[PDB]
């Protein structure tokens, strides 16, 4: 069962649930952040995303001519210790949401167990490394005023407040060399940059598809399902399946290109578009790579930044994390019947349309579709406008049925446009 953690900015260091932490980016580099563990192995940064960005890139730009509606800005966004608060409390309410039924509770289950392998590419067949930046992050145990002193900690996920674009959330694994260990098997430490509050606009839905002009519906999207969607990213990305640069060329509203990964995180009709033959070259690369795991395992003596990690209980950390067997001389290999069950959950089970479903959330027909201006939430941690049980979609207030309390139209209280561009851009987008 997951715990979901509570804590205040504010909350004093105690060297367990809030430390001070140097990021996979920054290791080396002696520069700490106030981290705080949300459950096991998934912390929690309350800080601007500014890793490969300058502060210029930041600012909003220089007037309304030349502003991108789809793409909003704002460097004062996390620039105070209570906005660092509301964004936690408003994590640790997201998070319990997702836990508050079956589906998301074993998404994070499957997050939590799905520990990075204890070495990448580089690191020889027959041993275990914990002293990379996919596999550990550095603690600070020293006390402010003194020499610096650290110890090397396992983490799994750290998500991290917004970029220059606040709306643009996304999962980032580790490159070394132009080789993800996240992409290779292995799995990897991910990161994310979230903001709950500016949240994406959806009009593609089964409704709407012939109907009056008038009677078209509009929604916002569920902060709740936005994190539930880059979460299916950190899975795939922890047990070493994120698909890699293939671009897929095309119900649905636009014909654009997108990325293999992001069509399967979606799911619902979205994987129906890609060639048989795609679909079993990825299933395939998938199989070689954890065919690569196996073998390691098999040749596995030492931990050699670990000298005290006992190899049988990491190897059996292995074995459960993607579902191997071993036979009556300990020899690990793959079952077809286990791996076509974890593939098939990992890339099929958990997606976006069927946590939507699940859930009670309102959410677009395709990936496929039109990108609508953002909106923002006034207010997450008011359970008049949002609650941890049912989201917008309160059954008090009668936003449960037709998805109301999502509707732009309807739930009017509950978010409020950024600018009169956003309104005029989403009224003609609603009517062509
Ligand atoms: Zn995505």
């Amino acid at each position: 069962p997951v715990t979901i953690n509570n804590f205040n900015y504010n909350d004093p260091i105690d060297n367990n649930n809030i430390i001070m932490m140097e990021p996979p980016f920054a290791r080396g580099t002696g520069r700490y952040y106030k981290a705080f563990k949300i459950t096991d192995r998934i912390w929690i940064i309350p800080e601007r995303y500014t890793f490969g960005y300058k502060p210029e890139d930041f600012n909003k730009s220089s007037g309304i001519f030349n502003r991108d509606v789809c793409e909003y800005y704002d460097p004062d966004y996390l620039n105070t210790n209570d906005k660092k608060n509301i964004f936690l409390q408003t994590m640790i309410k997201l998070f319990n949401r997702i836990k508050s039924k079956p589906l998301g509770e074993k998404l994070l289950e499957m997050i939590i167990n799905g520990i990075p392998y204890l070495g990448d590419r580089r690191v020889p067949l027959e041993e275990f490394n914990t002293n990379i930046a996919s596999v550990t992050v550095n603690k600070l145990i020293s006390n402010p005023g003194e020499v610096e002193r650290k110890k090397g900690i396992f983490a799994n996920l750290i998500i991290f407040g917004p970029g220059p674009v606040l709306n643009e959330n996304e999962t980032i694994d580790i490159g070394i060399q132009n080789h993800f260990a996240s992409r290779e098997g292995f799995g990897g430490i991910m990161q994310m940059k979230f903001c709950p509050e500016y949240v994406s606009v959806f009009n593609n839905v089964q409704e709407n598809k012939g109907a009056s002009i008038f009677n078209r519906r509009g929604y916002f999207s569920d902060p709740a399902l936005i994190l539930m969607h880059e979460l299916i990213h950190v899975l795939h990305g922890l047990y070493g399946i994120k698909v890699d640069d293939l671009p897929i060329v095309p119900f649905m509203q636009s014909t654009d290109a997108i990325q293999a990964e992001e069509l399967y995180t979606f799911g619902g009709q979205d994987p129906s578009i890609i060639t048989p033959s795609t679909d079993k070259s990825i299933y395939d690369k998938v199989l070689q790579n954890f065919r690569g795991i196996v073998d390691r395992l098999n040749k596995v003596l030492v931990c050699i930044s670990d000298p005290n990690i006992n190899i049988n209980i990491y190897k059996n950390k292995f074995k459960d994390k993607y579902k191997f067997v071993e036979d009556s001389e300990g020899k690990y290999s793959i079952d077809v019947e286990s791996f076509d069950k974890l593939y098939k959950s990992l890339m099929f089970g958990f997606t976006e349309t069927n946590i939507a479903e699940n859930y009670k959330i309102k959410t677009r027909a395709s990936y496929f579709s039109d990108s609508l201006p953002p909106v923002k939430i006034k207010n997450l941690l008011d359970n008049e406008i949002y609650t941890i049980e049912e989201g917008f979609n309160i059954s008090d207030k009668d936003m449960e049925k037709e998805y109301r309390g999502q509707n732009k139209a309807i739930n009017k209280q509950a978010y409020e446009e950024i600018s009169k561009e956003h309104l005029a851009v989403y009224k003609i987008q609603m009517c062509k």
